[PDB]
């Protein structure tokens, strides 16, 4: 089954990747040079993919490299199997612009299914991927109709199994029974610092096999045959997800292979050769042997072509006898949202008073019977992040259609199993937690916003309002934790109507995530109409309540300080000043209005600012300004009743007045 | 072994923990109820403790309850133990300014070792604290001088062993088999959203085994003398960490009992009442049955203080046998500096150029000569953040005396880590990894700040000048990530000599964790003298070159933006532009200061300012100021060479001067 022009593809993956990184003079070859063979016969045997349409085709496999350092052995691939990464791409690792960036950047690449630098997110991410196909196929799949069919590879390292995160993700896949997800471990004993035996002694095999997956060994992770007989038994056990350890020697070729030293940075000249003496590869640098395209052209190209194109035809059946299904098969991948997210929002009286977890709560029952599409989950805190989808199931092997997760508490992996849902394509998703454990899951809310994942996160327990569960559970930082995220909206709604604004404004927001950061406390409904909130929801910030004639000044304040401001502003008539009170819900969305619009908003002229927000100061001097007053929180709360809390660290319409009279 | 008075005394937990909670309105019953028997077990027969001596005894073993929601049952215990938490106190349970928090608070409740809200980190910090107790012992302990020799326990639920944090601790402590450690495991079939089934089915027993833990279950959580032969058998087993799973009813005596509604609510007057009955207990309500007070003062208290009084009898013939070693063991607790360490520290002079990884690097050999309690370690990245100490071995169970730790690819479990070990007391800790993936342990870095621990991160790679790695290996958002979190120091040195005074500051500083944010790039060293720029590190913010003579404006720059701030001074100069430069590297610290020592290195009447830093512009609006300009980055980078990527993203001096100039 395999020949020596398969390991002269192997070892063209081996001298590309080298290459690459040579001329670069930056890169990382142990991990190329270890793994090609697995690579090699995943890509040519085991990966049905189209490369002649790019990333289009919802029914590819999907492969992740959670490894990402071996990103040079991912565009070595990636030009050998017809992607549009050429070969002067490869002579273009780690320059400005190229396509070949040091670590995979989906969206700069053809062919990379996932941002994978930060480590254990790759294979988390994939988890994801692989529960999105096992949803939309039992949702969407039909007797003869395999819409949705498809496998999900993973190829980390010893990195990525150290990572908590990935430790969640396979608790999770091992319980969800993801039998199509099959991870590829380059098992080489060797980490960035020395060998694994400083670190890292645990038994990879049997764990994995305690969460359920099915665990297979390639003593000689060289020999291809090996590695083909594994990844068919992998998929023959669809029962489990599958991981393959695959024994390996980081950097095979180099004088230093098998130690750490190939790890992250060139072989250098004398090294380079001797690897190419050691394949007996006497090609010159950069050249693709005639007889390994054409291997490529038809094991890879010429099989995927087929794939599709058998694909396409059982899809037009399908759309003829399930139309109906067919139809939001399309619009899951496509995003479409009805036009009456407005209408289908509950909305909110002057009079209500409602938590904003609670009104989130409500919008999410609303939103899931009109967008098919949409599901999610909390990390074990449904319950009291209030994200139960009634009526809608629950997501398990047993019934994959269900639509709530079960993430467990695993925020990270939960954060990192959305953003491969998103990637995946065909829903939307949305997960849950306490905002304070936001910190558990930040670096995946980054992944989110680089790989510009609408992905959408309901983070609730907003504030020291939270009260008896104490400082640990009663966010500060969080909010300037997410701001400052480049590519992120986040929403803190004042009411019931501004949450339904921002569920509408979340699922209409297609390029980055958007974050919801709600209350446990409820609060009154504004004195506005539900149309006034909408469209400055939609701004990003807006006047709840403008002065009767000329401003005295302005308090501006997000979430449930926007009430406290209201209060101030009325106590504050009594003394003959007269202040408007505006609403920032989303610093972001505000910023990208017009100048005309945001000076209409906060008025350049008006000095005699006040900021309100439980939570720090910093940032807030941007709008406060110069001779403005800053009333927040800059430091760790406390163990008492909500009300009292709020009270003795200044959230009240006393403190309020007062900084203002001052 | 066990009798009818002893479970009067679990019954006694259970109902005290309860009440407490009935009267609050507020908490986790459910933990407490299905507990009390594997604490009761431990806390009476198992706990070397004396509580007569609050939290001094140093040789004590170390209780950690990691589910810290079961607060009510940890007061309850700490009382019935002799503690400072007296029965008004559990009476005060969520109460404004108790000393009986909603979650367990360091520092606030005579006997709780350590702060555990958030799920995961207790076990991951009683790592540590093992860890610690492994690596004292094996320096300081002699024959017939047993000075460091504890068991250290954690309580843990499902919900910390779904968290990765608590596998990367586990993995690791299995690793280096802490034979002390043993984690009591509250089994209970029930997480806070339902049932484990439906999220957690992994077999924990299993993983811990392939982690080279020992693990033991005990099948009925209620027989005490099971409990008992199991924990007997953690301690036998003295080559490996030992986890006992203890299967359990939560919320034993509810009518809800085994299920999820028992988490996290009072019962209610008739559940207690209920529970009660079960329990066929008819004390009133706060009250401990004599026999119970006396069962603990025997079993737990007089033991307790005949154990400390042998320790300190052993402990003054060990300093007189080892009057220098038994020193040093002294310094080790009390923080003890030498005053040379100024002296001690590299210093560079105008000429030199370095990365301030580098310097920290040296600074960190220099130290670890002078400062005996200093060890630390990466997250395998020693060799990049360079954080290895030079000659001082590598702490494994063959050599627990080496200082280098290898923590694996585990930020948040050696953050965790790190702040056990500083909880345990002893030695002064250091830990790094690159910048960007701080994001991994936020969390961890919060309860450092909580619980005041002067732990220090080396964080490196500290911007977009990483380069060729790319948007997910260089930082934008992280400093604001770091920066406002109450109670840190921040310190981003411009050069060498900040560098060495900021690890000084980092050793005096012994009540907040110290973050020393640094470059892999060289950067030039400060054109001014030492003793000013230790001065004025110390200050956190200090004039680096002042104007001739009226100064035109100011810029403000952090870290390896002070460099560019100095070059476009110059370059202004010749435009008949004077500017003060002025180095900010701690934000806090220089906050920290008199408003008149402030106002002379940003004065107030100088409005023509500009704030330079590689990162989100979030924040410097504050020093900026109404009229200034910020020169900063709120985008993600790019893979480019270092220099490339500075110019595209804007740290230049051309645009420095032209921005200015406009
Ligand atoms: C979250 C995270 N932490 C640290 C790094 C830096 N890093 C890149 S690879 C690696 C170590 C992993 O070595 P392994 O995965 O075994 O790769 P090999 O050297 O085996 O190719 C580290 C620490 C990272 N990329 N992401
Ligand atoms: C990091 C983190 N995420 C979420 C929570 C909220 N929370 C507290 S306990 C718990 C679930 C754990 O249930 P378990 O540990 O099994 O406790 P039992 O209900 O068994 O007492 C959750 C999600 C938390 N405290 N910390
Ligand atoms: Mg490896
Ligand atoms: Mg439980």
């Amino acid at each position: 089954p395999y020949d020596q022009v398969d390991q002269l593809g192997v070892n063209t993956l081996r001298t590309l990747s080298i290459d690459a990184i040579q001329r670069a003079n930056s890169g990382h070859p142990g991990l190329p040079m270890g793994a090609a063979p697995m690579a090699y016969v995943l890509w040519t045997r085991h990966l049905k993919i189209n490369p002649k349409t790019h990333m289009n085709w919802v029914n590819r496999d999907r492969f992740v490299l959670s490894a990402g350092h071996g990103s040079a052995l991912l565009y070595s691939l990636a030009h050998l199997a017809g992607y549009d990464v050429s070969m002067d791409d490869l002579k273009n690792f780690r320059e400005w612009k190229s396509n070949t960036p040091g670590h995979p950047e989906y969206g700069c690449t053809d062919g990379v299914e996932a941002t994978t630098g930060p480590l254990g997110q790759g294979i988390s991410m994939a988890v994801g991927m692989a529960m999105a196909e096992a949803h939309l196929g039992k949702k969407f799949n039909r007797e003869g109709y395999p819409v949705m069919d498809h496998y999900t590879y993973a190829l980390i390292g010893d990195g990525d199994l150290m990572e908590g995160v990935a430790s969640e993700a396979a608790s999770l896949a091992g319980h969800l029974k993801l039998g199509k997800l099959i991870a590829l471990y380059d098992s080489n004993g060797i980490s960035l610092d020395g060998k694994t035996s400083a670190s890292f002694t645990e038994n990879v095999g049997a764990r994995f096999e305690a969460y359920g997956w099915q665990y297979i060994l390639v003593e000689d992770g060289f020999n291809l045959e090996e590695i083909d007989k594994a990844i068919v038994q992998a998929k023959a056990e669809s029962d489990k997800p599958t991981i393959i350890e695959i024994k390996t020697t980081i950097g095979y070729g180099s004088e230093n292979q098998g130690t750490h030293k190939v790890h992250g940075s060139p072989l250098g000249e004398e090294g380079v050769a001797h690897a190419k003496e050691v394949y007996n590869w006497n090609y010159p640098p950069f050249t693709v042997p005639e007889e390994v395209s054409q291997r490529f052209k038809e094991c890879l190209q010429d099989k995927g072509v087929k794939a599709e194109n058998k694909w396409n035809e059982m899809f037009e059946a399908y759309k003829k006898e399930y139309s109906d299904l067919a139809q939001k098969f399309s619009d899951g991948f496509s995003n479409k949202v009805p036009n009456t997210l407005g209408d289908i929002l509950p909305q909110y009286g002057e009079d209500d008073s409602i938590a904003t977890r609670a009104a989130s709560q409500k919008a999410i029952n609303a939103l899931a019977k009109e967008v098919s599409s949409l599901w999610g989950g909390a990390a074990d805190l449904a319950s009291s992040n209030k994200t139960v989808i009634a009526g809608e199931g629950d997501f398990q092997p047993e019934s994959y259609e269900g639509r709530n997760i079960w993430f467990g508490v695993r925020e990270f992996g939960m954060a990192c199993a959305m953003n491969g849902i998103m990637l995946h394509g065909g829903t939307r998703i949305f997960g849950s937690t306490f905002f304070v454990f936001s910190d558990y899951l930040k670096a995946a809310i980054r992944l989110s916003a680089i790989q510009k994942l609408p992905v959408i996160y309901v983070l609730t327990h907003d504030s020291v309002a939270v009260g008896k569960d104490g400082p640990t559970h009663e966010p500060i930082e969080q909010l300037a934790s997410l701001r400052t995220i480049p590519n992120v909206q986040v929403f803190r709604p004042a009411d019931g109507n501004e949450t339904s604004a921002a569920w509408k404004v979340a699922l209409e927001t297609l390029d980055k995530p958007t974050i919801l950061v709600l209350s446990r406390q409820n609060l009154d409904t504004l004195p506005i109409s539900k149309e006034k909130v909408f469209d400055g929801v939609e701004k990003g910030g807006y006047v709840v309540q403008g002065a009767e004639n000329e401003a005295d000044g302005i308090l501006i304040a997000t979430g449930s300080e926007v009430g406290l401001a209201l209060k101030a502003k009325e106590e504050l008539q009594k003394k003959g000043k007269d202040v408007i009170v505006v609403s920032l819900p989303s610093w972001e969305r505000f910023e990208a209005q017009s100048e005309e619009y945001k000076n209409t908003v906060i008025p350049p002229e008006l000095k005699k600012r006040m900021t309100i927000e439980a939570g720090t100061t910093y940032g807030w001097a941007k709008y406060a300004g110069d001779h403005g007053v800053m009333i927040g929180i800059d430091e760790f709360g406390m163990s008492a009743p909500s009300d009292i809390v709020l009270r003795e660290l200044g959230m009240s319409v006393e403190n309020i007045v007062d900084k203002y009279l001052e």
